């Protein structure tokens, strides 16, 4: 149950998680799980992320849900939960701009 994890922020803004995100002290990886502005049914993955040529900064990726049942953010990649998409973007970073980390504070 989605709504039961830490990493669910539920219905907040790109803006207001960019605020969030954008802390000195989040190291790259650190994350929150929203839904989307203007997607239905559809829910945001916001990541922080560091480099020199950008500094600290935030990328915003989409996760798609099918009425079939499965997530995912491309679709050769799809998982059974939201629980285990995040559970594997922890492992690997595949496309996204970091690995997942820590859930944001
Ligand atoms: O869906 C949107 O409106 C939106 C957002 O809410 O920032 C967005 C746009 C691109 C990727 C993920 C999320």
């Amino acid at each position: 149950s989605i709504q039961a994890e830490e990493w669910y922020f539920g219905k907040i803004t790109r803006r207001e998680s960019e605020r969030l995100l954008l802390n000195a002290e989040n190291p790259r990886g650190t994350f929150l799980v929203r839904e989307s502005e203007t997607t239905k049914g559809a829910y945001c993955l916001s990541v922080s992320d560091f480099d020199n040529a950008k500094g600290l900064n935030v990328k915003h990726y989409k996760i798609r849900k099918l009425d079939s049942g499965g997530f995912y953010i491309t679709s050769r990649t799809q998982f059974n939960s939201l629980q285990q998409l995040v559970a594997y973007y922890s492992k690997h970073a595949d496309g996204l701009c970091h690995r997942l980390t820590t859930v944001c504070p």
